[PDB]
This record gives C-alpha cells, sequence and structure tokens, in this order.
C-alpha cells in the first residue's frame, strides 16, 4: 500500500498530527496550521517569559544530566568525580543556607569592598583605590567587566593569533533601552533600584551596621543615574553590525594618546591597567601592544561622564554589578532579593528547580566532563556519519547554487566556492572527551571542590576560566578547540573559524534521527545546516574570508547587489507587525542576518532533498496524515519552530531580538518559497503565497 | 493487511509505544514493561510529592479552566460572570499584596480571637468565652471542625434523611501518626511550631505588640502538647473501617447522659452548643433529637483531657487550626510561612502557578458553573451514549458473574443482583447545568463577589457552604444531586445513594475515547466502572442495601465467606515490599476495598471485552505494535496506573492510604488474572503469573 507502518513511523506521524491545526488553511496561515495543535496545549510555565520546541527539549536534556551526575560510579575517572562533586555542592540549600551571606562578606575586600554597605569608605579603601587596580581586579580575578571591557579573543584580522580587544560592557538591566525609564521599562528601574537597596540593607544588617533608608536610596538612585549615562554613551547594535567598521587597531600609546580619561581628578593609564590585568597570568604589556578598539565612540564620551563622579560613587557601581550575579548563590533571603527583581523584569513568578540550574550550571563550567557523560547516556555516535553526510549534501547544494545566482559576478562566486569548501564541521562532540582520560582529567587539574563550599567553587570557577582566557594572549588559535558543549540544544557558526557546529543536544528528534523519514530529517537538521553555512555569507559573515580572516573579498558591485538584494527583506520582516508585542514591527535590520540564514538554510536543504529523491525514489508515507513528503518537509520545518512568548517579554524582545519571532521565521521563509506554495497548491497572493519574493541565498 | 492506519490509531499507537518498555519481560514485571518508558522521561515537579497520568490530566485540565475563565464574555450569564469575577479575585496578587494581613486581623474578634496574638485575652474575650460559643462559631459560620466535630449528613440507616452526627475531630498534620514527633516524622512537628510562630509573630508584628520569643514557643508547644493528645485519642482507620461497628445512633440528652465534659472547671452543654450551631439556621434542637455518634471512645477520652487545659490554651490551638488554612489567601509574608511548613511536610520547593491554584478554588466552590464551561469547552456529550452503553454492559457483567461464585448462596447472590440492579449511574455532567440558567443563576444567588476583596470572597464561600449543610437537616435527600462537579479527573461510588459516578473529566484518552479501540476503552473505563460498581460490594459497600441503607442483607455463612475471601488479598498485598518507603510492607488492611475494586473491576471489564468480541469479531490490530487486542487491554489498563512517587511521600503514605501504589495496583491485579497469564503466555510461577490466586468478585 506504499505507507511506513513500523513503531518510528507511527511515533513521528503521532508528533505530526497532535501538534499541527488541520482546520486551518495552510496557504492562510501555516504557523497555525502546523501548530495551532502545539499551541492549545502548551501553557509558558512560571519561570520562563516565553516557550517553544527548544525550552522542551532543553528541559528533556537537563532530565538526562540529573542522571547522569546525580549518581557516584565506582569507575568515574577524576574528571566526572569533580562534575559530580560540583553538582552536590550547588545542590545542598541546607549546606548554602546555613552560611548566610558571609562568603560575600569575605569576598568584598579583595575587589575593594561595596561603599554603601562599608563604614569609613574613604578611609579604609579610597586611600589604595584606583580605578586602574578596581576595573582590573574585577576583570583579572573574576572576570567581572564594568566601565571598561578589556578582554583577550581572536584578532579578526589574523585569525591565528589572540590580541586584547577593548569594547563597551554590558549593562546591568537587559539593554540601553531600559534606561529611558519610562513606559515599559518604569517597573524594572524601579525594581533595579530596589534590588540595590535590597541587597544593600542585607550586609549592613549582617555586618550590624546602622541603616538610613535615605541614604541608601541616595547612593542607589546616584549608581543608577551613573548607569544610565554609561548606557546613553554605549553604540547601538545597528552601529555595531558591520565589522570592518568596528575594527580598529592601534598602540597602547596610541589609546593613551586619543582615548584620555580623568577619573577621582587624576589621569588614568592605559599602560598601568592593562599590566595590572595581564600581571595576573604573568605576561608582560609593552607601551606599543596593539589593541582592537570596538567602541571608540564610547571611550570619548566616557571621559565627560567620570569625571562626573568619585571613587565611592563608582565603586558603588562597580562591585554592584559583580554582587547582583553573586546574590543567587548565597542564602534564602538573598536569593528571595533577586527573585523579586526577576519577577519586575521577567513576570515570572518561579525560580526554575534548583537540580536543573545546578545541571546546567555544571554543563556550563565543566562542558567537556559533561557533554562524555551525556553522550554516553543519550548521544548513539553511530549517527555522527549520517550527519557527516548530510552537511556534505547541503555544502554541495551551496557551492551548485552559486551559479545561479544573477547578482553576482563569476569572480565572487569563486571566492565563495573557496569559502564554502574550507568550512570545518563539528559533529556531536569531540571524540577526545570520551577516548582521553587523561587529556579530560588535565583540563580540570587546577580544579578542586568540596562538597560544603558551593560559594569557594563557584569563585574557583570564575578564576580558572578567566585565567585560562589570559594566558591564551601570546598563544596561537586552538584549531582542534570546539566552540560549544555536546549538551546543547542548538547550533552555531564561528566566523573566526570558518565552522559550523551541531552538538549531539541538536542531533535529535523534531530535527534529527536516522530513523525518521528523510524529509523529515532535511525539513528539521537540514534546514538547521543550511542555516548555519549561510551564517559563513551573511550581512556579517560575508566580511570573513575562507581562513576566517576579517578580508574584503567581494567586487565592489557583488557587493552592493548582496545589500540590493537584502534590501527586500529588511522591509518584508519590518512590515510584519507582531501581535504579542502590541502590534509593533519587527526590527528589520537587527534581524537581516538571522532571516537571510532562515531563508537561505530552508531553500538549500529543500534543493537536497529534491536531490536525495532523484538518486534514491519517493520514501513510503507516514500513516494517518493526508500528505506527501515534499508537504512533511514544511510541516516538519514549521514545527521545529513552534512556540510562544509573554506580551510582557514581545514588547521588549521585538527591539533587540536578532533571531525574527517563531511564526515569523516560518511566514517570512515560506513567503519566500516558491516550493512551498507549489506544494501546498497555494492561490497566487494567497496570505503565504506573495507575488514578490526575496531571494539572497 | 488487517491494521488500522487513522489518524486515531496512530496517536493510540504512539502513546502506548512511547510509555512502555519493550526490553522488560511482561511475565517478570509488568509495571515496567508497561511504564518504564514513562518513567524515564518524566520527573516529579517540585510542586508535587507524586507524579502519575492522573496528574498529567489535571494539569491539562487546568489549562482548559483558565481558557474558559480568563476571558468575559458578552452573552455571560450571572452564574458564569461571578465564577470569572471570584477567577480575577484570586489571581490578582497585587489586591492580595496590599491588604497584608488586615482582613483576618478583621475576621480575628468573630472567633474570639487568637490569645497568643492578642494582648489581655481573658479580660477582653475569657468574659464571654465558652467551649459551646467558640467550637460552635468556628463550625457554623466557617465551616471548621475542632475538638469535636458535629456535621449534618445522612443517616446511614435512612439515606432519605439527613441527621446530626458527632466524630473525632481532623488535625493540623496529615495523620495522628505524626504527633509520635520522633524519626520520619521529628522535622515535621518542629516545622509545624515554628510555623504556629511564625504565623504569631507576623500578626503581633502588624498589631504593633510586643514579642517575646519566649513565650510564643511556650504558648504553641502547649498547642502541640494539646494536638498530641486529642491525636492519641482518635481511633484508628482499622477501628473505622467497619460501618456496622461505627453506627451508633442516640438522643442528645443521652449523649448529655454518657460524654460529660467539663471545659475550663464548668461542665459541657451538648444542648447550647447544638443550638449554638443550628440556631444560624434557625433550627431548633430538642433535648430528644437523635444524634449519630461515629467517635464514642472518643468522646469518653477527651473528657480526663480537656480538664487540663486552660480557656486560652484551647482557643490557641482552636483558632490556629482556622488561621493555619487562611493565611495562604493574604500577603507574602503570611504565604511565605507556609510555604516553609510546606516545604518541612511534602520536600515540595515551589507552589503551583497562581492561575492554577485559583481555577482549582473556583471549580472546588462552584462546580456547577465551572462544570458547564468545562463541558461546553472540552466534552462531546454525544459520548455519554458510548459510556451509557459501556456502564449497561458491565452492570451486566457483574450480574452474570454472581452465578460463578462458589462462596456465595442463592439468596445473597439474589440480593446482590437487586444491588447491582439499583446502582444509579451519573456520566458526564447533569444536563441541567447547560440547559437550565435559571437553575444555575439560583444556585449561587446569595454570593456577590467583589474583584478586589479575596479574602471577602472566599470568607463567603465559607459561609454558603456550611449554612446549605446545616439547612439539610429537616430536608429530605435531593436524589437529582450530583456527588461530583463534571471538571474532575476521577471516578466514585455512593454508598448512601447506591450511585456509580463518571465525571466528563475522567471521560477522555486514556481511558476513553469513542475514536480509540475498544480493547483501550475496556481497558481503560471499562476497568473503573468496574472499579466503581464493585465498590458497592467491598468490605464498606457491601454493608449497605440497594437503597443505600446500612443493612444486613448478607447470610451468616456469604459473609463469612467474603472475609474468608478477602483474607488472601490482605496477605497478598501485605506481602509486597515498597522500595521508595524504604522496603516497608503494604497495609493489606487499609488497601483491601481498593484491592478489591481493583481485582473485582480488572476481572468484569475484561470478560466485557470478550462479550464484545464474541458479538463484533476481532479489530483491526495497531501498527508499530506488536501485540494483539487481548495483550493492548492490559497494556492500557497498565498504562493508566503510570505513575511514581517522592521516597520521603512513600515512607508516610504506606501507613495511611487506602489505596495501593500504582505499581502495586498493576502487579497485585494481574498476579491474580489467569487471562493476563494467557495473553502474555506466562509460565507458572513466573513472577506476574503466581499459582496461588486471589479472588472475590
Ligand atoms: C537553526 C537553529 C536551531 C540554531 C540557530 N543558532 P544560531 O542563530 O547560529 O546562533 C544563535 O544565535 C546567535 C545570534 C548567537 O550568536 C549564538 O550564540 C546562538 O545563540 C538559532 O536560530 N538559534 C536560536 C533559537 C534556538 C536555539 N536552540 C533551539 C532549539 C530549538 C529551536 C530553536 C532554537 C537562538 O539561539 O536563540
Ligand atoms: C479507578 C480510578 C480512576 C478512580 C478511583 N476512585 P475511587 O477509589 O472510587 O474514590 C477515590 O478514593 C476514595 C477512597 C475516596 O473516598 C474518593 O473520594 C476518591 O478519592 C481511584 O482509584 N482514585 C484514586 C486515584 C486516581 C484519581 N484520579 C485518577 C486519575 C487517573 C489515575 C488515577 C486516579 C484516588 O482518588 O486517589
Ligand atoms: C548537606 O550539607 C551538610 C553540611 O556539611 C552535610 O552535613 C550533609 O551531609 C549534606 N547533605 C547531602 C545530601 O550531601
Ligand atoms: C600600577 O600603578 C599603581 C598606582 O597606584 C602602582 O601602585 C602599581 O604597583 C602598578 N602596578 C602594575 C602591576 O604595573
Ligand atoms: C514595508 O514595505 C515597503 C516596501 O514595500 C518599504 O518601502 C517600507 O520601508 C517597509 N516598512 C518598514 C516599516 O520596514
Ligand atoms: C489589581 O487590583 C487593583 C486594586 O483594585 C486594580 O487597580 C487593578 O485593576 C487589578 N488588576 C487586574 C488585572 O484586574
Ligand atoms: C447557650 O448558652 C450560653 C451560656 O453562656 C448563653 O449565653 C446563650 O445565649 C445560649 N445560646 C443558645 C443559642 O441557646
Ligand atoms: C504474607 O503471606 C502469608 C500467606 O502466605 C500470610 O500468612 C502473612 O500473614 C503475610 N504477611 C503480611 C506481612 O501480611
Ligand atoms: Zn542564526
Ligand atoms: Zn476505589
Amino acid at each position: 500500500d506504499g505507507i511506513c507502518k513500523s513503531s518510528d513511523c507511527i511515533k513521528s506521524a503521532a508528533r505530526l498530527i497532535q501538534n499541527m491545526d488541520a482546520t486551518t488553511e495552510p496557504c492562510t496561515d501555516f504557523f497555525k496550521y502546523a501548530c495551532g495543535g502545539w499551541l492549545k496545549r502548551n501553557v509558558i510555565p512560571e519561570t520562563s517569559s516565553r516557550y517553544g520546541n527548544f525550552d522542551i527539549l532543553r528541559d528533556e536534556l537537563e532530565v538526562v544530566l540529573k542522571d547522569v551526575l546525580q549518581e557516584p560510579k565506582t569507575e568515574d575517572i577524576v574528571a566526572v568525580q569533580k562534575a559530580k562533586a560540583l553538582y552536590r555542592s550547588c545542590i545542598n540549600e541546607s549546606a548554602i543556607d546555613s552560611r548566610g551571606g558571609e562568603p560575600l562578606l569575605k569576598l568584598l575586600p579583595d575587589i575593594y569592598g561595596w561603599p554603601v554597605a562599608t563604614e569609613n569608605w574613604e578611609q579604609k579603601y579610597g586611600a589604595s583605590w584606583t580605578a586602574e587596580k578596581a576595573i582590573a581586579q574585577l576583570n583579572s580575578k573574576y572576570g567581572k567587566k564594568v566601565l571598561i571591557n578589556l578582554f583577550v579573543g581572536t584578532d579578526d584580522k589574523n585569525s591565528v593569533n589572540h590580541v586584547i580587544h577593548i569594547d563597551q560592557p554590558r549593562l546591568g538591566l537587559p539593554s540601553r533601552d531600559y534606561y529611558e525609564c519610562t513606559g515599559i521599562y518604569k517597573e524594572a528601574c524601579t525594581a533595579y533600584v530596589d534590588f540595590m537597596i535590597s541587597v544593600a540593607r542585607l550586609i549592613r544588617q549582617e555586618e550590624r551596621l546602622p541603616i538610613d533608608e535615605n541614604q541608601l536610596a541616595l547612593e542607589m538612585n546616584k549608581v543608577m543615574e551613573l548607569e544610565k549615562e554609561i548606557a546613553n554613551a554605549t553604540a547601538k547594535p545597528e552601529d555595531r553590525n558591520d565589522p570592518m567598521l568596528l575594527y580598529n587597531k592601534m598602540t597602547l600609546a596610541q589609546i593613551q594618546n586619543n582615548f584620555s580619561l580623568e577619573i577621582n581628578g587624576k589621569p588614568f593609564s592605559w599602560l598601568n591597567f592593562t599590566n595590572e590585568i595581564m600581571s595576573t597570568v604573568n605576561i608582560s604589556i609593552t607601551n606599543e601592544e596593539d589593541v582592537v578598539v570596538y567602541a571608540p565612540e564610547y571611550l570619548t564620551k566616557l571621559k565627560p561622564i567620570l569625571t562626573k563622579y568619585s571613587a565611592r560613587d563608582l565603586q558603588n557601581l562597580m562591585s554592584w554589578r559583580f554582587i547582583m550575579d553573586l546574590v543567587s548563590s548565597l542564602s534564602r533571603t538573598y536569593k528571595e532579593s533577586r527573585n523579586a527583581f526577576r519577577k519586575a523584569l521577567y513576570v515570572t513568578t518561579s525560580e526554575t528547580a534548583t537540580w536543573r540550574r545546578c545541571a546546567n550550571y555544571v554543563n556550563g563550567n565543566m562542558e567537556n566532563a559533561v557533554g562524555r557523560l551525556y553522550v554516553e547516556a543519550a548521544f548513539a555516535g553511530e549517527s555522527k556519519h549520517v550527519v557527516e553526510d548530510l552537511i556534505a549534501q547541503i555544502r554541495e547544494v551551496f557551492i551548485q547554487t552559486l551559479d545561479d545566482l544573477t547578482w553576482m559576478d563569476a569572480e565572487t562566486k569563486k571566492r565563495a566556492e573557496e569559502k564554502a569548501l574550507a568550512i570545518k564541521e563539528r559533529i556531536g562532540y569531540p571524540d577526545d572527551i570520551v577516548s582521553n582520560d587523561n587529556k579530560l582529567n588535565n583540563e580540570y587539574l587546577e580544579l578542586n571542590y568540596k562538597e560544603d563550599e558551593y560559594f569557594e567553587n563557584i569563585i574557583q570557577n570564575l578564576k580558572f576560566s578567566q585565567s585560562k582566557q589570559l594566558k591564551k594572549l601570546r598563544e596561537k588559535v586552538d584549531k582542534d578547540e570546539w566552540i560549544s558543549g555536546a549538551a546543547v540544544v542548538n547550533a552555531f557558526y564561528s566566523s573566526g573559524r570558518n565552522q559550523i557546529v551541531f552538538p549531539a543536544g541538536i542531533l535529535q528528534p523534531p530535527f534529527f534521527s536516522a530513523q525518521q523519514s528523510n524529509s523529515l530529517n532535511y525539513g528539521g537538521i537540514g534546514m538547521v545546516i543550511g542555516h548555519e553555512i549561510t551564517h559563513g555569507f551573511d550581512d556579517n559573515g560575508r566580511n570573513f574570508n575562507k581562513d576566517g580572516d576579517l578580508v574584503d573579498w567581494w567586487t565592489q558591485q557583488s557587493a552592493s547587489n548582496f545589500k540590493e538584494q537584502s534590501q527586500c527583506m529588511v522591509y518584508q520582516y519590518g512590515n510584519f507587525s507582531w501581535d504579542l508585542a502590541g502590534g509593533q514591527h519587527l526590527n528589520g535590520i537587527n534581524t537581516l542576518g538571522e532571516n537571510i540564514a532562515d531563508n537561505g538554510g530552508l531553500g538549500q536543504a529543500y534543493r537536497a532533498y529534491q536531490n536525495y529523491i532523484k538518486k534514491n525514489g519517493e520514501e513510503k508515507l507516514l500513516p494517518g496524515l493526508d500528505l506527501n513528503h515534499k508537504q512533511l518537509f514544511f510541516l516538519n520545518f514549521a514545527q521545529v519552530w513552534c512556540g510562544t512568548y509573554r506580551p510582557e517579554y514581545a514588547v521588549n524582545s521585538i527591539k533587540t531580538d536578532v533571531h525574527s519571532p517563531k511564526n515569523f521565521r516560518i511566514i517570512g521563509t515560506l513567503q519566500n518559497s516558491a516550493e512551498f506554495s507549489e506544494a501546498f497548491h497555494c492561490r497566487k497572493n494567497s496570505y503565504m503565497n506573495p507575488e514578490k519574493k526575496c531571494r539572497v541565498w
């Protein structure tokens, strides 16, 4: 009868059936058609601002992590014993609750204290205090970047080396838009200072110091005034989206020349600051060091701001930025103060399960030890070969498509073919994490965890992570180093390494299974593969050559044509109105890169699917579904995107998110697909089938 | 090919496949075989002590309730407008948080205050205070039963009338076993007094009274000492399991004669107490009123206890018992004190979503308004006919089986056939809730909800619910009155009304669907129907005749044989060792009624299924499953029971739970089923197929 009746097909079919809304016309709204069933069943948990298929797979991944982390085993190597020990220190709330805020109080003097919670700060600290030393201590010891973000990273123009970088810092609130403190941000800004005041009060109460509410509010509203200024000086994301423009290499004496700063009446020294950081790792810095400035405008605007604030005003903000990230690792009363602030930002009334947060904390700090446990428990490493072949098919489809693009000249097509061939793929997990105990053990050698000392553990992890990073400066970028752990539900592209990464976490249904129909595999992981590859050729990635160097490989015409073809997508998405954000329009510019990758990716995936049919023929149909495989490809593509958002998340996320909302990632992509309209027999100018169709890749 | 390939079959098959563990031998452990897949995926949420298929359907039911309750609609009748208004008052935490504890402080004088949180209680209250008035006010106004449980209910020996009843009261902690306060109960007992002290402190703090921690601990440990005594005086559940023995009718002067009480040096008056309660509803009580005493031993043991405590000692416990149930309806700080106590009893680190608790609160107080919304949104009332026919088939199978039972004499089989024919069934929802707006509106007429006054709302609901109940005394039991709302995931048997109830909430997959295979329907809802019917013939129900009267219809021999046949199940279950409770054995006596119902129910369901095959033939097989329908019947029966428990829940629940743990409800029942062993080709004496098989029905 030409219908698949296997256990696998039945499982696939029930999933597709349950999620879709067959009472909707696919040519009217494919999001509702493909996801309407998912939406009616699912509700956003109280722990989340949004919920989708990512969150489902992530929640399930965490259950695997709990299972592998919770039980000590006889044959466990030291790296595995350390992850489990770290897990045990995290889940012991009784041990944590006992210490109160004592571990923060001990750490405080090492970061020049917190003026608001310190008595006679000027006499105790303000004597040996310098901006150079204060910022440097927070950076080198704890990896916390305030006022000035100094980091060691790959040189965009020489991908084999590391170089010192200077950029604008992250802010306490989610984005620079919050600092307006009116309308949708009023509550958050109020809750932000309220959180500062609450934390200040708890520390003083513990240290038995007099509490003046008037003074706490005065010192804390001044931190907010200082941060509001810093936030206004930061460049907007649209002013940072061009990598050629962002790159500004100069000497440390040149930085010292042009970017002068006066903190506490006395001028700031860029050479002392850098050595204060680099001495931590026994690295000498000359007055002739090359440094990439990502934010020259920000440093220029920073000078008139910093002259207006005292040592106390600055240290109050600097210490707060570190403290706010530590409160959750302390007792109940400290935790309760962050929960209230979280509730104000995200409209979430509950924190995630402690075991879940802990499994995630361990996975993030020990990605190789946890990744090994994950793959041994949940990933069939045999399926690395199936994906290896799919990546090969999609890479080939990208190269073949170059011929069919009219907007590029033969010379640009040649260089793009060069970049596409040089893409290195990373599938599942690095083989070494399973086969090489010595290398695994040695990565965590300097880490010694105590089961009753969670805070000591987290502070050690902050020190280790940052020491590793600073050490890399004089070193060459390691080729065999993975940009992601195995136990991650995501996929990535590195412009600097010209690499696509597919962690084991994403190589599972609905995206992939060597036992699921090929239409579902091409529709899911096949689109993800094209998405990641297309990232090497988007408004940001096209600026990097085959070796990951930031060099122009485009002719003046081909590049003007790229911008021309892209502009169609800018207006198409910028014309979408988001009902969860109150009908507010999408930012077509902020989301361009992702929209090019989505549109390029779905296109490349379907072609590869057609090519698979040419070579192998039609697959057996799925039972209980009155759809062919051409249609099932698009339905599975849309179902990987089933998701929803809180109206309060949407009103804010619309301005800064780089990915389009899920309904629009589905709508936008299929509106540009003639093959979608063919498979679904969409009448010309039906919502899903507009006459005009944007196309880049 | 004889295989069903419909959308419905595919959905059923994927559910069966996903939940089972096909790598387990069904004759070794059918729980693992049928549920192993369910267990690997699912984890107990932080809000729960246990999790199973009940919790899944309940969570999903709540999503329906949220959807129907949240949006006001134009065509809404007043009863519906009231449920939505009540819902809105419940979900407004800002309105709730604003009032602090003020609504409790206003209510307090009406219940003779709380001595520990009152200044000069003796001068302010102890002048007009009597046990008779204090207990009566808490009972009649708020429905709270302390020291003595006086209630109006159906007369076990005349099911058409209501009569006053006297029983032992409920305790503050989950059961009388907690009051040992050692071992597994130490933490709970400590957390219980800690909760009392915390609530006492918050009230004093609000009223601006001096806080002496030494005195709070002294007064509260005395409440615990008083409750420990009360708990010890209460009869054990094994001493209350025989309804003929529990029934003791006597006159109110006779109660006053034998059960004398001396509270605060002066003797207690059973006539003043009763009138103090019954005057609330304008009902006069004579000194010659007939009253059913369920706890004569408890009242006898109560006298030496109550003479040892003062007016203050008693009112401290009495008020606490009401206050502990109110704290969750107050602000953050009041809520936080209960959360800590909850965390100590249940090892739960988070409270359920506010919307969920609210939807449940509205459903419980307005079951007819919410039931109407539920069925209109989620239940196909056409499927009432399908279930009507299934109940008819199972009732017929029960009657036919009576012939085949060797342990009963023809005379008892005749009376059991009489009872079985007189069972009235209640399916889905009462038709009136949808078709009769006037009757619906009139049920809630005396209720007027204010959207900003949640507390006022809950206190009004306590008053209404209790006034209705007391009013029923001189009235006849209403025949057409349903024992459950429609929006409930459970099924019930009433001995007093001789009725089986199947709310719409249980008439959904995995139990039932007019579109799911008949083997799955008989295995699910068919077993539930037999379970409920068999309840009319268990160790408790067999004591009630066809009219719901507590009369002996058994011959001396047939009744001695019932106990003999039952004893097999007592030892079989009492020999099961529960791994989650540390290998502790099940209580074969506490769980007997449920085990008879489970064993009787599965048996009746399979026979009816066989009868269906005789009349209609073999159904088409399910795809992706290498099982026939005989086997699918048992797999679905076991899958309705997929569930798990927290070790901390199990160690306590094993001593008092009346239902066996889910694995044992599956294991115990199939060990007694020769048809299970036939369908699965189980070798004699394999774990699932013991040689000896217990049988009652
Ligand atoms: C094709 C998709 C599976 C992977 C794809 N990752 P990719 O855009 O290359 O990269 C993502 O966004 C970049 C801006 C960040 O730099 C990266 O760190 C990463 O977050 C993405 O859309 N990620 C989204 C959404 C997403 C992540 N994991 C998922 C799992 C299922 C469904 C959706 C997702 C995100 O990271 O926010
Ligand atoms: C056959 C079953 C669906 C219904 C069956 N109800 P039933 O035992 O007649 O009655 C239940 O227990 C009695 C002791 C109480 O008096 C009743 O109030 C009721 O709680 C039962 O086992 N209920 C269990 C478990 C349960 C309730 N709802 C479920 C839904 C799905 C799975 C299991 C359950 C319980 O109430 O605890
Ligand atoms: C929690 O921490 C305390 C403090 O050292 C310790 O006594 C206890 O064993 C810990 N609990 C677990 C489960 O490890
Ligand atoms: C940097 O400058 C300060 C000025 O206060 C001096 O104390 C310090 O020792 C210098 N440190 C390094 C590491 O260059
Ligand atoms: C919407 O579409 C038109 C092109 O049709 C474009 O010119 C316009 O700028 C777009 N609007 C937004 C808000 O991006
Ligand atoms: C919450 O309660 C306040 C107090 O009356 C009211 O102002 C507000 O409208 C309420 N919010 C909602 C969503 O009903
Ligand atoms: C009951 O007895 C008390 C004794 O204090 C008396 O005050 C009261 O009015 C009587 N009430 C009723 C309703 O019989
Ligand atoms: C277990 O089984 C035997 C019958 O074989 C019975 O006599 C005994 O009392 C049972 N044990 C318990 C603890 O119920
Ligand atoms: Zn992307
Ligand atoms: Zn039962």
